[PDB]
């Protein structure tokens, strides 16, 4: 066999042979990191189930695969690999996903202190692999910190594409994804912010069971939002928002109080002001008043680091999945 089979917990694994001492990682679909014999060094090898088994995990794995192809630059995932043991279409199961290893997800970077150089250079990352995407017509819309990776020497990746135009973590949804609003580009500036303000916080900012849940954290640390926003809403929607029980909502001092920061040495303390204002700019409801991309990518706690630099059957997901992978 090209291939070899291996136990990692319940589901076996079944690789290419350059792939050596599979170790389970992170949290789950299953990946392994592994050595590569052939690239000489380490990678994340997530294993695909049945991809095309419902048309939700289709269109997603799907789109997904069809996305990577396009897409290249250094804060957004590349595959390495793709690969399926099986022969044919017919015996046709499992996708294999090769990247590089990266060393932790932002979950876990989210729990530690950071000081304001490495703090400020990951929102840098992340907003020019945000630039990136929009570039190629791809709005993220579900940027959220266990799709996204770092190093130890803080480069960084986004793993995902996020929703197409059509339990699972909601907390850094935009409020025009919370509330069917229509969307631009700045609707990711706000899964920033709350990943910013998360960063500082070391909780999450916005939590809940559910969408009215996650709406009523919001509005009462934010505020009720107001007029021009309101109109954009669908009458129903309107509705249940324009009848909610009102908040004045908090300035961002009392949001964000200086004890969460680096605030030692002059440099210090202006870093902090300055990462104040992005998150007054990022953490906006209205999106007609929030930052752009551009604009957060000139704001000056980031430009320090500034560098130009359909529906198918399961038979039919199956046959696309697969071509993809064979690329034929
Ligand atoms: C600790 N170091 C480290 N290094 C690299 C990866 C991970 C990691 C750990 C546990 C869970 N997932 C992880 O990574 C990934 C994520 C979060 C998302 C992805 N996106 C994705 N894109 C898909 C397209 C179709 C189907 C599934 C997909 N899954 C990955 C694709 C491939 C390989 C890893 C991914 N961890």
């Amino acid at each position: 066999n090209q291939f070899y089979s291996v136990e990692v917990g319940d589901s076996t694994f079944t690789v290419l042979k350059r792939y050596q001492n599979l170790k389970p990682i992170g949290s789950g679909g299953i990946v392994c990191a592994a050595y590569d014999a052939v690239l000489d060094r380490n990678v994340a090898i997530k294993k695909l189930s049945r991809p095309f088994q419902n048309q939700t995990h289709a269109k997603r794995a799907y789109r997904e695969l069809v996305l990577m192809k396009c897409v290249n630059h250094k804060n957004i995932i590349s595959l390495l690999n793709v690969f399926t043991p099986q022969k044919t279409l017919e015996e046709f199961q499992d996708v294999y996903l090769v990247m590089e290893l990266m060393d932790a997800n932002l979950c876990q970077v989210i729990q530690m202190e950071l000081d304001h150089e490495r703090m400020s250079y990951l929102l840098y990352q992340m907003l020019c692999g945000i630039k990136h995407l929009h570039s190629a017509g791809i709005i993220h819309r579900d940027l959220k910190p266990s799709n996204i990776v770092v190093k130890s020497d803080c480069t960084l990746k986004i793993l995902d594409f996020g929703l197409a135009r059509t339990v699972v973590t909601r907390y850094y949804r935009a409020p025009e994804v919370i509330l069917g609003m229509g969307y631009k580009e700045n609707v990711d500036i706000w899964s920033v912010g709350c990943i910013m303000g998360e960063m500082v916080r070391h909780k999450i900012l916005f939590p809940g069971r559910d969408y009215i849940d996650q709406w009523n954290k919001v509005i009462e640390q934010l505020g009720t939002p107001c007029p021009e926003f309101m109109k954009k809403l669908q009458p129903t929607v309107r509705n249940y928002v324009e009848n909610r029980p009102k908040y004045a909502g908090l300035t961002f001092p009392k949001l964000f109080p200086d004890s969460l920061f680096p605030a030692d040495s002059e440099h210090n303390k202006l870093k902090a002001s300055q990462a104040r204002d992005l998150l007054s700019k990022m953490l906006v409801i209205d999106p007609a008043k929030r930052i752009s991309v551009d604009d957060a990518l000139q704001h000056p706690y980031i430009n320090v680091w500034y560098d130009p630099a359909r529906e198918h059957t399961i038979e039919e997901w199956k046959e696309l999945i697969y071509k993809e992978v064979m690329n034929s």
